[PDB]
DNA sequence: ACTCTGACGCTAGG
DNA sequence: CCTAGCGTCAG
């Protein structure tokens, strides 16, 4: 009615009036309108249609004085802005733009809350309306206060809560919305009604939400840590990282031939022609028919079976490579068809313009970690892989397909054995806490441990040593961390139980986890992140150990990624910031973060991302100190493939 | 013919 | 331990 204005259509008197009022306003509440039109408040978790433009809810007074009659404008209004574009371009819609801008720059600089209920798209959204007039840097400091994240962070088993789920849960009460209106299901009027009360219920809600973070301790963890990531990612979904589509393309028709080449091998191996594919046919032939399981290596897998006949598991594969020429095909075939099905004909897939973006989620995971989709580019292969072409040796690197936009160069910081060392800061074991007072970690507790002082000790140890250590680390088992390392279930148990009587700690702080698990009813990391795990209550032994494990792997895990996202705050903070440097957040494989940089500039942000990230061992707030200093790795390079270690 | 869905399995990233 | 993504297969 006159709650609802087109701020184009507004007088500029009036105009002038909405910019004081957004400056002086005591609360924003923000959707993005679909030209369904629907909203971001559901229940449709992906819009299939595109942004026709902003609502937002001016509030003058915060729920948690005297008249105004601004008579352009009732009481409270709320504003449309269009984002839309129309059918042709013109001056008229220059000046549209220019103070539509102006307004959006507003709610990004204001002093007073802002409420949206997914604050990335409504942040990519602006960013890409801005376009020339603003940068990245624009919007580095704005603080949405987001309810789903709040929810996540209460309860991070499920990660995608419509509102009016929401609404139902965490409001109290007795509050009904209509948030599925769209023109044709019914008016504009009745969509725009609806639009403005569920903006209000928005605002409750979120105030509900934020005092309950209050409660449970979440909230100081909710603003500082997980609210500045938003425009974080907002900005690297704004970005785009080029990639070779010609290599691709060739590659993945020479992996496409070697994969036919296993196929006929296989095929002929095997006796007969089955589904190469299949892990079930093959589990029939390794066992029913070639029945390799009985055969020498009996018990080497996991029991005769893991039910009758034991899994096609790289690991039951890797126990029978001696016995039959079959094992060794699969897994050559596996590795290959991953790399072309994944690493190059799925990133063909994605991308657009000679180049991918990845969607960040942050309410992803439950502990704590971020996760990237379509593509995921923090599952992407590491090493490159060998193979012998079809018609010399042929080698392939997934990662050297994402190359850097010349002229600039990718800057990777990585932390160096961060999982050890939050595990050394949390059980405060005297021997890992000798262990990092620099060079080579790895190397050293290879010795330490086994009491030989081999300079570079076996480099297989120096992965035996790995595995164990994350075989406790993500905890735990005789049984599984068999499996990943060639030995038998005693030989991995006693391996293991060296490892933890030679530290002692560890086995009291995985005891501790258990302890405050089982009191509280949930675990908790070290800035604060909770994970509930109510079968830790459960009669159910095998439910109850399950817990266990899962409350003494989240201290750590939800640790380091505390830390992780602490440092992607301040580097991203601490570059924002200058007059001078350009580098720009790519995006970040779990404890590595990756950067684009102009080439000149590589000296100064080197400088400045590892002097940022290695002060992460003392902060405050919150109270957080570490028993353990961190040590940043950085390296550079024009592809991400290939990056040359720096300083 | 065609496309979905949901249970199950493997592997890469950490 | 926990992700995304690629497979089969039956309905």
């Amino acid at each position: 009615k006159k709650h609802f204005c087109d701020i184009r259509h507004l007088d500029d008197w009036a105009k002038s009036q909405l910019i004081e009022m957004l400056k002086q306003a005591a609360a924003l509440v923000i959707t993005v309108m679909y030209t369904d039109g629907s909203t971001q408040l559901g229940a449709d978790q992906t819009p299939v249609s595109s942004v026709r433009g902003i609502v937002v809810l001016v509030k003058r007074q915060a729920e948690g004085c005297g008249p105004v009659l601004e008579g352009f404008v009732s009481d409270d209004p709320c504003i449309y802005i269009q984002i839309e574009h129309s059918a042709i371009w013109d001056q008229e819609q220059e000046a549209h733009q220019q103070f539509a801008r102006n307004v959006l720059f507003q709610t990004m600089k204001c002093k007073c809350p802002v409420i949206c209920f997914n604050a990335k798209d409504f942040v990519r959204i602006v960013l890409q309306f801005f376009g020339n007039d603003g940068s990245w840097k624009h919007v580095a400091d704005f603080i949405g206060l987001d309810p789903r994240i709040a929810a996540w962070l209460i309860d991070p088993s499920d990660a995608t809560p419509s509102f009016e789920d929401l609404v139902e849960k965490y409001c109290e009460k007795s509050i009904t919305v209509k948030v599925n209106s769209t023109y044709g299901n019914s008016s504009r009027n009745i969509v725009n009604q609806n639009v403005r009360e569920n903006l209000k219920t928005l605002y409750r809600l979120t105030m509900d939400l934020c005092s309950k973070l209050k409660d449970y301790g979440l909230w100081q963890l909710f603003r500082t840590l997980e609210l500045p990531l938003i425009p974080i990612l907002a900005v690297m979904e704004s970005h785009a990282i080029q990639v070779n589509k010609e290599e691709m393309e060739k590659t993945s028709a020479l992996l496409g031939a070697r994969l036919k080449e296993l196929e006929q091998e296989a095929h002929f191996v095997a006796g007969e022609r089955f589904l190469i594919t299949s892990n079930n046919q093959l589990r029939e032939i390794l066992f029913g028919k070639l029945k390799l399981h009985l055969l020498s290596q009996r018990n080497s897998l996991p029991r005769t079976g893991l039910q009758k006949y034991p899994s096609t598991s790289e690991a039951v594969l890797n126990a029978l490579r001696d016995l039959h020429p079959l094992p060794k095909i699969i897994l050559e075939y596996r590795q290959v068809h991953k790399i072309k099905s994944t690493f190059v004909d799925g990133l063909l897939a994605c991308m657009k313009k000679g180049s991918i973006s990845s969607t960040w989620n942050q309410t992803g995971t439950v502990t704590g970690r971020l996760s990237a989709k379509h593509p995921n580019i923090q599952g992407i292969s590491k090493h490159p892989i060998q193979i012998t072409t079809p018609k010399k040796i042929l080698t392939i690197s997934p990662r050297a397909m994402f190359v850097s936009s010349k002229g600039h160069t990718f800057l990777a910081a990585d932390f160096s054995q961060i999982e050890l060392r939050i595990l050394t800061h949390l059980s405060g074991d005297p021997e890992l806490l000798k262990l990092f007072q620099r060079d080579d970690v790895f190397s050293t507790l290879t010795s330490q441990w086994k009491d030989v002082p081999v300079e570079q000790v076996t480099h297989a140890d120096r992965e035996q040593t790995k595995k164990v250590v994350y075989a406790v680390v993500y905890g735990a088992g005789k049984e599984r961390l068999a499996a990943c390392l060639g030995v038998p279930i005693q030989e991995a148990a006693q391996f293991l139980e060296s490892f933890l009587q030679k530290y002692k700690k560890i086995k009291d702080f995985a005891r501790a986890a258990i302890a405050q698990c089982h009191q509280t009813g949930c675990v908790v990391s070290i800035m604060g992140r909770r994970r509930p795990l109510p079968r830790i209550h459960a009669h159910d032994q095998q439910l109850r150990a399950q817990a266990e494990r899962q409350a003494v792997n989240f201290v750590v895990q939800g640790s380091a990624a505390d830390l992780c996202k602490l440092a992607m705050i301040h580097v991203f903070t601490a570059v924002a910031a200058s007059h001078t440097l350009t580098a720009r957040l790519v995006a970040q494989i779990h404890d590595e973060l990756l950067f684009e940089v102009e080439d000149p500039q590589i000296p100064e942000c080197a400088a400045l991302v590892r002097r940022t990230m290695e002060s992460l061992e003392q902060v405050q707030a919150l109270e957080l100190q570490l028993q353990v200093p961190l040590k940043v790795s950085l390296s550079a390079g024009r592809s991400w493939g290939h990056l040359v270690p720096l300083q």
